[PDB]
């Protein structure tokens, strides 16, 4: 048995060979991303004389259903004169190819997760952290503009790339996971270690899910550990619990999962189901930062703008984009406008 003539794998995706040249136009070079929806490769456009990403979508409908998705909303999204725009990564174009859907992106960098291998999970400084954290709360910004209410719904350090090696420009890449505000088609939504609450609950969610998922980025890029590492949904929500505590009662008797993870004694109130967890609330943000000494490990102890005033403003921040309450966590202009990131 062959497929696709002879260009398919058993498994519908594009057999990808170096150096190939498709319609007159591109260069293979080589395979930088793979996936459920299929291959990402870099090849050299030589109409236009510059390095492109290409998205090779398995040849199978449900994945060309799921990318022609991703195309509107990225369309959706350059048609937009703002600025804040050159903050999604951008789709130059798209074509059928040999029976696969392809999309045509810019060259991109390194994402955040090879950087944080590259200092061996110890993370990046504080002031670095600042500016990945400015950019993210401006995409942000840009994706909750009306006409968009876009909800990235996989916000995590693989999906955020550096622009160039050399600088410090981010893009935001993968909307393939994504839509906008709506009905709750779907529940098991997000990485799970970025998972918001509200997701692991079982209720309505918005775009306040993508600022969840951001706070706990931000600390992951300082630090350089997952912040909350759940091994399944309910070791990420006992791990959620060591640091925040037990969620608001008025939230969880509306959480239609409570149940999987907390118990209402006779009297109301909520209590962990079940030395395998620290107590509700003991693993303080202010430690795992390292506030006071010097940052994570304390390998930051006397670095410009590492200072207790400055980890003070960068704690601050966080537990505001970690608030269980959605409606009340902060929203990306807020955020914007908050001290950890005034001059
Ligand atoms: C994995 C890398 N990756 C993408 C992945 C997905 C799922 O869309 S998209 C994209 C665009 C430019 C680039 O340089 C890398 C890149």
């Amino acid at each position: 048995k062959v497929y696709n003539d002879g260009y398919d794998d058993d498994n519908y995706d594009y057999i990808v060979k170096n150096g190939e040249k498709w319609m007159d136009r591109y260069e293979i070079d080589s395979l930088i991303g793979k996936g459920s929806f299929g291959q990402v490769v870099k090849a050299y456009d030589r109409v236009e004389q510059e390095w492109v990403a290409i998205k090779i979508i398995k040849n199978k409908k449900a994945f060309l259903n799921q990318a022609q998705i991703e195309v509107r909303l990225l369309e959706l999204m350059n048609k937009h004169d703002t600025e804040m725009k050159y903050y999604i990564v951008h789709l130059k174009r798209h074509f059928m190819f040999r029976n696969h859907l392809c999309l045509v992106f810019e060259m991109l960098s390194y994402n955040l997760y090879d950087l944080l291998r590259n200092t061996n999970f110890r993370g990046v400084s504080l002031n670095l952290t600042r500016k990945f954290a400015q950019q993210m709360c401006t995409a942000l910004l840009f994706l909750a503009t009306p006409e968009l209410s876009i909800i990235h719904c996989d916000l995590k350090p693989e999906n955020i790339l550096l622009c160039n090696p050399k600088r410090s420009a981010i893009k935001i890449v993968d909307f393939g996971s994504s839509c906008q505000l709506g009905q709750r088609i779907y529940q098991y939504i997000q990485s799970r270690f970025y998972r918001s609450p509200e997701v692991l609950l079982g209720m309505p969610y918005d775009l306040a899910i993508d600022m969840w998922s951001l706070g706990c980025i931000l600390v992951e890029m300082h630090t350089g550990e997952p912040l909350f590492s759940g091994a399944n949904e309910v070791d990420q929500m006992n791990k959620i619990v060591e640091v925040l505590g037990i969620p608001p009662a008025h939230i969880l008797d509306q959480a239609p999962k409570a149940r999987k993870f907390f118990e209402k004694l006779p009297d109301g109130t909520w209590n962990l189901k079940k030395r395998e967890y620290k107590p509700p609330g003991t693993r303080k943000l202010h430690n795992i930062l390292g506030v006071e000494t010097g940052g994570p490990g304390g390998r930051r102890a006397g670095e410009s703008g590492h200072t207790v005033a400055d980890y003070l403003k960068f704690k601050d921040l966080i537990l505001r984009m970690l608030d269980y309450d959605p409606k009340t966590r902060i929203q990306p202009y807020y955020a914007l406008q908050h001290s950890f990131f005034k001059k």
